[PDB]
């Protein structure tokens, strides 16, 4: 079995090898990347997204979240509270502020200190999940905007043809802004590319782990357990690594920086954090490996998680008992 203690693994593609997207998501595969729930992969050197990013200010972020959070440092839950438009220019601006700025410190191993330490001292605010792309129409290689789509995929594995659409999103963070610790949307693969600016700091849990991970939530969060029998699909809740490892739950850490992709995989829990000003886009994926793991997918039925128009007809094929209850949380 490759991979079998589940390490984050750092792929290297050569410009070859870059071309045939599904063919290597399958050798990152033969190699036991999903093991790990999570792969880096380093564009080859001639490669580029897009020629400069010189001119993305006028982009509007119609609804930016200020993240607030409820807890103790390492054991808190974040809720969104919207805020007045901006554009990226202004938000930039705001970033870089004396109150939003990512503080001095020596390396990233103290800023995730720092982090931990400090994040629920303050609110920062994330431009998050604006449908776009920033990739150029020419890149042809690893272009976010020009995947093959889910419903597509669905259809080649299972014969059925069904609506829906499948476009990337971009993110505009900045010092502590915060992800979560969720799975995809019925538990699909996700794309990250950091076009830009300072890094993103990722936690992961193995999927063959997965369940340890909502069996501490259960007991961290047992209001928000009550509540809901898949709470982390609302995506709210942060553990940090010093918990976790109190509690035994495997997991890793990496670090992205700009120009370089991540990929989840299916029933790979993560969250994270942006160390400063940045830019990301991303995209959920299918392959034939996920139609299993979305058969199984667990789901929201309370009310609360509250998803795109997509997700309807993938729980009708693969989920028919749960499809109704699903659908009542949906209205
Ligand atoms: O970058 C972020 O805020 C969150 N991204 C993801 O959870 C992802 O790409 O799957
Ligand atoms: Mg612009
Ligand atoms: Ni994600
Ligand atoms: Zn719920």
């Amino acid at each position: 079995a490759q991979n079998p203690n589940c390490n984050i693994m750092i792929f290297h593609p050569t410009k070859e090898e870059f071309n045939d997207f599904d063919k290597y998501i399958a050798y990152m595969e033969s190699q036991g990347a999903h093991r790990a729930g999570l792969a880096k992969i380093i564009p080859p050197k001639e490669w580029k997204a897009r020629e400069t990013y010189d001119n993305i200010s006028e982009i509007l972020i119609a609804t930016p979240l200020q993240q607030v959070a409820s807890g103790r440092a390492g054991v808190f839950t974040q809720y969104h509270k919207k805020k007045k438009a901006m554009t990226v220019g202004e938000y930039r601006h705001l970033a870089n502020s004396k109150k939003y700025q990512t503080p001095p410190h020596q390396n990233f191993e103290d800023l995730e200190r720092k982090y931990w330490k400090n994040r629920i001292y303050n609110s920062p605010i994330y431009g998050a999940d604006i449908s776009g792309s920033l990739f150029d129409e020419n890149t042809k290689q690893w272009n976010l905007g020009h995947l093959g789509t889910i419903q597509d995929l669905l259809e080649k594995e299972c014969g059925v043809v069904i609506e829906g659409v499948n476009t990337p999103y971009l993110y505009f963070g900045m010092w502590k802004t915060t992800f979560a610790w969720h799975t995809e949307d019925m538990d699909l693969y996700s794309i990250n590319y950091l076009h830009l600016g300072e890094p993103k700091t990722w936690y992961v849990v193995p999927p063959e782990h997965g369940q340890r991970l909502e069996r501490l939530a259960r007991e961290l969060f047992p209001g928000s357990s009550r509540g809901c029998g898949a709470f982390l699909r609302h995506k709210v809740a942060l553990i940090s690594p010093t918990v976790l490892k109190e509690n035994g739950i495997p997991f890793n850490r990496i670090t992205q920086e700009a120009g370089e992709f991540m990929v989840t995989f299916p029933y790979g829990y993560h969250a994270g954090f942006n160390h400063g000003f940045n830019c990301a886009e991303a995209i959920n994926f299918a392959t034939p490996r996920w139609i299993d793991y979305g058969k199984m997918a667990s789901q929201c039925s309370c009310g609360e998680a509250r998803v795109t128009f997509s997700m309807d007809a993938f729980v009708r094929i693969l989920q028919p008992e749960r499809y109704d209850l699903w659908k009542r949380g949906q209205d």
